[PDB]
Formats: C-alpha cells, structure tokens, sequence
C-alpha cells in the first residue's frame, strides 16, 4: 500500500509546515491536528468540485435550518467515508502513535443538546451519501451546552471550551460575512418600507465539509459566528461600545441560555440564523449562472427543523417585498412554496410563543409582516367558515392572555407548503389535535416522516464487528440500503452465524468493561447483563423507574444471598437541565444507590449500578455497541418519536419500553413478541387520568415497593443526609404526573421475562437477530429519500460528482 506511505508523508509535512513543530516538542494534540489535517486534505478535493458542480449544473438547493447540530467527533467518520481508516491505522502505528489515542484527544463538536441535534447531524450525512444538493445552516456556539462532572455524586456544569485549541475541520470565510439588523424604527416611504435607526451585528460564516459514503459528493455546513462592527467618543459611547461588542459575542456563545431575561437573547439567536442564512440563500440564487424570483420555489428548499427558524417566513417576505421590490402576493405564494415545517414537540404547550412587546421593540418590521399574514389568512378563514368567531381565535397567529403573544407554530403552518411529524402516531396527533383547524382546511399540507439514524456512524463506525458479520454474509450493499437486513432473517436458525453474533457483542463488552474499570474504578462482571438507560434526565423519561428496579434487585440478593441470580451492570446515563431541581436529585439518587450496591460484598458481582458521566455523541458510540439490554421506559403519551432506541436495535439490543413513540413502529416492524413491551398504553394512561391517580393505592398495597420507597425516605442510600430525597418521595407519593408506581409491577414482571430470556444464551441471541433484521426501515437515508420525494421535489443521486485532478 502506497496509501499507508502517503498518509505518513503528509502527517510529517503537516507537523513541520502547518503546525511548525518537530516530534521532540509535539504533544498528542499536535499529533491529532497533523492527522486531522491530513484527512481534511482528501475531503477538500471532492468539496471544491461538489460545490462548483452545483454552481455549474444549477440544481434545487436544500437548506436545513437548525439551532442544534450534535455532530460529535469528525476524524473517524471522515476517514471511514474516505476508506483510509485502515491506511491511517497502519500509518499512525508506523509513527509510534495509537490512532485510538488520537481519536480520544478530539473534542465533541459543541453544537447540539439532544435528539433534535443528532437528527440534524444524521440527516446531513444521508443527504451527502444520497448525492443531494443540501446545506446545513446553524450557529457556531463557542462554549457548546456544558460538560457534565459528577462531584460528590451530584451534577456540576463545566464550561465546554471545545474551540480553545480550535477546530481543525472548519474553514472561516470572513469574505462571505453578512449584517444582521436589530431594534430601530420602521418608515413607509413612496419607494418602499424602510427599517432604519437599526443596531447591527455581524454574521461571520465558518464552513465544515459533510462527506458522503463512497460517492465523491461532499457537502458544506455553514455555521455563523456573531461579531460586532468596528470604528469621537466619551465614556457613555465607550461603555456602550464595549458592552455591545460582548452582547453580540454571546449570541454565538452558548446554546439554550437562561440568564431571567436571557429570553431576548434566545430570540436574537433565532433571528441571527434566519437573517444570515436567508441573505446567503438569496445571494446564491441571484449569483447563479444566468421577475427574477419566479424560479425561486423550484431552485430553493427551506426545511424549518422545529419552531426555532420560524422567522424565515416573515424575513423572506421582508427581503422580497422591501429589498427585491417583489409584489406581496407573488412573494407570499413563493414563501409558502419554498418553506416546509417539522414539529417534534407533541401537545400544544411546548410550542414556541413570544410576546408582541418584545417583537415590537426588537423586530418592528417583522411584526407588521406577521400582523399582515395573520389577516389575509383569517379573512380566508372567515370566507370558508363565516360567523365562526371561536375558530378565528383558535387559528390566529396572535394569541391573547396576560399579554398578546405571537404563536410561532401557527406562523410555521400558515407559511409552509408541507408540515410533517416525526412518528406516524405522533403525526396523526399533530393533524387531529395540535393543528385540528389547520388540518381540516388543508389536509394535503400535513404529512409524516418517520425518523432515522445514519448507518455509517450508528453501525459502521461504532460497531465494525457486527458490520463485517453482515458484510461477508450479504455484501457491503446493505450500508447504502439498510432494508437489505431482512436478507439475514433466514439466518435465525444458522448455527455458525448465531455464535458469531454473540462473539462480536462479547468482544465489544470487554472493551467497554476495561473503559468502565479504568474510568469509574468498579469491578465489572463481563458475564453480566449490560442494562442501559441513556437519555435526558427528566421526570417523563422515568429514570426513577429503573432506580426502584435495582433497589428491589439489591434487596432480593440481601434476602436470598445463596440464590443463583442473573448478573447485571445497570447503566444510567444522561444530563440534567441546570435549573431542574428534580433531575439533579435523580442523578444523586443513582450515585447514592451505587455507593451502596457496588460497595457491598454480599452483593458481589451479580449487581453493579454505574451512572455515566458526560453522556455525549462520542460516549454513545462506546456504550451502544457493547449493550445487551436497552431501556426506553418513558410514560405512554409522552415520547413523540425518539432516535436513541433506533441505534440500539441495529447494534443488537433488546429494548424495554411502553407502547409510545419509536417503540410502536419498532414492535410493528419486528413483532411485539420480539420486544419487552410493558406498562399502560396511551388510552389506559388517559383512563387512569380519568380515574384520578393515587399513589397510596400502590404503596400501601405492595411488599417490595413499600420497602424500596421507605428505604429512600429513611435514607438507607443517603445515611449522612437522611432527608436528601424528601422531594423525590413527596413527588412519587403526591405530585407525580408520570405515574411511576402505576407501571412498577408491570415493569418488574416484564423484567422477570427479561431475566429468564437472558438465562438462556441462544434464545436471547435469536430474539436479537430479529431486531437487526427489521432495523432497515429506521435508516436516515430512507427519511431523506422521503423528504426529497414527498416534500422537497428532488431526485436522489440524480446529480453525481465526478473525480477531478489538482
Ligand atoms: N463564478 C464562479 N465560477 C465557478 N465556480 C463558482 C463561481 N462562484 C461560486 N463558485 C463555486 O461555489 C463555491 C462557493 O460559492 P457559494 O456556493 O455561493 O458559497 C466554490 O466552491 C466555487 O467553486
Ligand atoms: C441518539 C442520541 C440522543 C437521542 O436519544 P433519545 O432517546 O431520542 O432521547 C440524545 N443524546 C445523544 C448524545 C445521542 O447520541
């Protein structure tokens, strides 16, 4: 291989010319950067051609607007999409360095927070792999969300300085800079509408390449960085200047801030993307090779990932009507046609709203436009449904209450040609209840796009073991098209293949066990069940339900210490919101139970509790390839979809969960007999809510529940602070809105079936091979082809990029 040789040549010249350092003064970070730069060079060749090919063969451009972009680590994905993974592994070894060591040096891209963020990052790869003409638009947050640190068993927020040493992937484009306008006043001149006396913030773009698997199509991600305009002056004009400089800087500083009026910043953040993005979008349309804006809805697609970029609608109206001199009605039919919405937040309350006063002050022009839109619309409603006063209020963009407020979700539907849902079941609720009146008027608008996960990151990267077990028995083709996993369905009875499936899982379990032993300092039993419950630390996610399970499990080994019980390694990961009092207590409860269960000799190795500190995109790639059991035990009627569960199924993990969200469509895809479904279903939940839930009906009338709960309340797990979980008890007893005790029995007797199925080796791995065979639907490429066809009006892989030279 001359590849292995070539990688070694460029690494040295990068270290010597780009980094300007010799091996004698180079840190492992200097070694990562030199490697990262070598891998980036191979992307550049495609990138330049891909972006010039789009200018040349002018296709319709897709624009994914999102605040969240949970990208994670780039190096590994980049060299796998380039096939150099093996050549680099050999070349890095040849330089007396470990690739795995360098990969761990790389920081997590502090651009996401949860499911919405990863959704974006997966989608971005799929569009690239499917040869699409797409772009990712977002904010270049400098400090991300935060780093989780468990101090004395509690969560401590640490600042994420992931840009301290700088990203070796992103390329700054200060020449493509744009102005974002704020505050000021409006004026109606004979020429047009003019927005003057405005405060200006600079938008500086940073582009990061998005490579496609195998294909020469490498897209671009434009993330904007807030900067302030430069310059006689007094103290009053010095202090305001130095303050304004910094205030602009904290727009692209931290994701989802609280500060209490850090609300205006969150609004400012949204308009910073919207304005910057759209000006750049339009610029590309008019800067295209060879009255002008008629071809706009045929050459531009704008997907509004949740209510965050809801301002794109009145902003596009603004730019077209006030700047481009376009007719309102012409520009409005364009707006509707060039905009598509997606709703993740189920039930009409988590739906984003903003006071009119706050809009009156910050975006006075956008308010006029929104007011105008929410009239030409209401008048059309008064045409179809005359005299219906209560429909008008139910459908208005402007809401009433303690003060007038603009419902951004209404504006998203009124302004979009297609509104979609994340899961079939969820999507129906969006139609039938969330936007009931908008649905009747236009049912053809409302759609569904079931979410997906990229098979490269969530399989080829993290679990190459399981991948190669499918590669030689099917052929690589399954990586392009995931539905080809049903081709291994007749291998449910193949004797040589079944043991080779568990061979991979165990070869992964040991690697993660070593990580667990080294980092957390606990004796890990690899022969035990790898129970996992990694997600947002929230009450509706029911982390406490899994707690109660391990409490009874601990008491069962204390009751019958002789009994040969099924060994486990209960893993609960995730992060609590900084203000969330209850979720912080929940993290403490897990650590309190662990400091009891792990530090006990009667228990030994048949039970280990371990809270996963700093659950990220990098950590998920470690835990999921080595996980036996997967928990998605959320209260039914809450989880809309969820993408986590999908990563497990593909990596050979039996899921436990209620009949809600992604669980419904998985049990539909693989059969409810092949998944540990338990607890109340949506209607039973509805019925219990009709009954009027009481906790004492469950606490007084149970043996091992009473024990487990009065253990927590007594302070059996917090001996030095016996009243530590007072608020946890008081909740589960009086103000528990996610019926935790109502699914206690159901969860445990379900867990008994889980316990017995794992007692048998072949029948567990047989039920597992069903899950891997049915995961095909849950491909991100499937969702992207569905967006490209049912919404964006584009042909997948119709425009392919040829191999260039120099
Ligand atoms: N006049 C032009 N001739 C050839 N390529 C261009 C031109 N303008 C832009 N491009 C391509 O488009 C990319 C950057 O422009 P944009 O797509 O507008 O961000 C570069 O990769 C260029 O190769
Ligand atoms: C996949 C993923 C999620 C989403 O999982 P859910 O169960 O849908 O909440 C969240 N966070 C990280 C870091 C992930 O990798």
């Amino acid at each position: 291989l001359g590849d292995v040789a070539e990688v070694r040549k460029s690494f040295n010249r990068h270290l010597h010319f780009t980094l300007v350092k010799d091996r004698n003064v180079a840190t492992p970070r200097d070694y990562f950067f030199a490697l990262a730069h070598t891998v980036r060079d191979h992307l550049v060749g495609r990138w330049i051609r891909t972006q010039q090919h789009y200018y040349e063969r002018d296709p319709k451009r897709i624009y994914y607007l999102s605040l969240e972009f949970y990208m994670g680590r780039t190096l590994q994905n980049t060299m796998v999409n380039l096939g150099l993974q093996n050549a680099c592994d050999e070349a890095i070894y040849q330089l007396g360095l470990d690739l795995e060591e360098l990969e761990e040096i790389e920081e997590d891209a502090g651009l996401g927070n949860g499911g919405l963020g990863r959704l974006a990052a997966c989608f971005l790869d799929s569009m690239a792999t499917l040869g699409l003409a797409a772009y990712g638009y977002g904010i270049r947050y400098e400090f991300g969300i935060f780093n989780q640190k468990i101090v004395n068993g509690w969560q401590v927020e640490e600042a994420d300085d992931w840009l301290r040493y700088g990203n070796p992937w992103e390329k700054a484009r200060p020449e493509y800079m744009l102005p974002v306008h704020f505050y000021g006043r409006v004026e109606h001149t004979p020429d047009g509408v003019k927005w003057l006396d405005t405060q200006v913030v600079l938008a500086m773009p940073y582009d990061t390449p998005v490579p496609g698997y195998k294909n020469n199509t490498v897209n671009t991600m434009r993330l904007w960085s807030a900067k302030a305009p430069n310059d006689d002056f007094n103290v009053g004009d010095y202090i305001e200047a130095v303050l304004d400089r910094n205030l602009a800087e904290n727009i692209s500083r931290v994701l989802y801030p609280n500060d209490f009026e850090g609300k205006e910043l969150r609004l400012k953040q949204e308009y910073f993307v919207v304005a910057a993005t759209l000006q750049d979008i339009i610029r590309r349309f008019k800067s295209s090779k060879f009255t002008c804006f008629e071809t706009f809805p045929d050459k531009v697609a704008i997907q509004l990932n949740d209510t965050h970029p809801a301002l794109s609608i009145p902003e596009l109206m603004r730019i077209l009507v006030d700047v481009e001199k376009v007719d309102w009605d012409k520009a409005w039919e364009i707006t509707k046609k060039t905009c598509a919405y997606t709703n993740h937040t189920v039930l009409p309350e988590a739906l984003e709203r903003w006071p009119v006063s706050m809009f009156e002050k910050l975006l006075p022009r956008h308010l006029e436009i929104i007011y105008a839109i929410n009239q030409r619309h209401l008048d059309h409603v008064a045409a179809l449904f005359p005299g219906d006063v209560d429909r008008l209020r139910r459908m208005s963009v402007i809401e009433e209450g303690d003060c007038k407020r603009i419902n951004m979700a209404h504006l998203c539907v009124i302004g979009s040609h297609a509104v979609n849902g994340v899961a079939r079941i969820h999507s129906e609720i969006v139609k039938q209840s969330v936007f009931k009146d908008f649905y009747e008027l236009e049912p053809e608008k409302f759609q569904n796009k079931t979410n997906g996960i990229t098979p490269r990151r969530w399989l080829l990267l993290c679990n190459p073991g399981l991948a190669d077990t499918i590669v030689e028995k099917i052929g690589e083709e399954f990586l392009t098209d995931l539905s080809q996993l049903k081709k291994l369905l007749p291998l449910v009875s193949d004797e040589v293949f079944i043991r080779d499936v568990a061979k991979v899982k165990q070869e992964n379990k040991l690697k993660f066990s070593a990580f667990l032993e080294k980092e957390y300092k606990v004796k890990i039993n690899p022969s035990s069940m790898f129970d996992v419950h990694v997600k947002r630390i929230h009450e509706y996610k029911r982390q406490l339900l899994n707690c109660l399970h391990v409490v009874t499990l601990y008491n069962r080994i204390k009751r019958d210490p002789a009994k040969a019980f099924v060994p486990r390694t209960v893993m609960i990961g995730g992060k609590a919101a900084p203000g969330y009092h209850m979720a912080k207590l929940i993290i403490k409860l897990v650590t309190s139970i662990g400091d009891v269960v792990n530090h006990d000799p009667v228990v030994g190795d048949r039970l280990k509790v371990i809270f996963l500190e700093n659950y990220r995109v990098s950590l998920a790639e470690k835990v999921i390839p080595a996980a036996d059991l997967s928990q998605q035990i959320s209260t039914a009627g809450t989880e809309a979809s969820g993408t986590g569960n999908m990563k497990f199924m593909l990596n050979g993990a039996l899921t436990i969960g209620t009949m809600d969200g992604a669980n419904v469509e998985m049990a539909e895809e693989a059969g409810a007999e092949n998944l540990f479904i338990f607890g109340l279903r949506v209607e039973d939940v509805e019925a219990l809510d009709r009954k009027g839930y009481n906790a004492r009906e469950y606490y007084d009338h149970l043996p091992e529940l009473k024990q487990a709960v009065d253990q927590i309340s007594s302070g059996f797990f917090s001996p030095k602070e016996p009243d530590c979980f007072k608020d946890i008890v008081n909740m589960l007893m009086h103000h528990d809105r996610f019926k935790v005790f109502a699914d206690y029995e159901a969860y445990m007797q379900c867990q008994a079936q889980v316990d017995q199925l794992y007692r048998n080796p072949k029948e567990w791995t047989k039920k597992v091979i069903r899950n891997i065979a049915c995961s095909g639907k849950f491909s991100s490429d499937r969702t992207i082809t569905e967006y490209a066809r049912e919404i964006w009006g584009v042909e997948p892989s119709d425009l392919q990029i040829p191999p260039p030279n120099i």
